[PDB]
């Protein structure tokens, strides 16, 4: 059951959301969507069901760090973990995020390893 977990991949390089959904695939979870921007990741988080958002920040039409905003004002939404992966790797970035809500970070490019350690720490937190 804990394998059921949907996840949300948004990131508008598609080579990069093959990555991280077959990271996912590898770890057992193969509830997983993808999204190219905000809004399409938007429009398929407000039909319900997601526990996982993995995103990018630079997007165009709506970018990460509107979409992390966006999700953590939202009621309905609002605890959902959301994962930063973007080759954005300032410290200002990163507080940035940070500060907005985001549940991890990771740069790009990056290895899978990295990737894994990010999820598992945020794992430990949902108890799983
Ligand atoms: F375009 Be992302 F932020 F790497
Ligand atoms: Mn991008």
């Amino acid at each position: 059951a804990d394998k059921e977990l949907k996840f949300l991949v948004v990131d508008d390089f598609s080579t990069m959301r093959r990555i991280v959904r077959n990271l996912l695939k590898e770890l057992g979870f193969n509830n997983v969507e993808e999204a190219e921007d905000g809004v399409d990741a938007l429009n398929k988080l407000q039909a319900g069901g997601y526990g996982f958002v993995i995103s990018d920040w630079d997007m165009p039409n709506m970018d990460g760090l509107e979409l992390l905003k966006t999700i953590r004002a939202d009621g309905a939404m609002s605890a959902l973990p959301v994962l930063m992966v973007t080759a954005r790797a300032k410290k200002e970035n990163i507080i940035a995020a940070a500060q907005a809500g985001a549940s991890g970070y990771v740069v790009k490019p990056f290895t899978a390893a990295t990737l894994e350690e990010k999820l598992n720490k945020i794992f430990e937190k949902l108890g799983m």
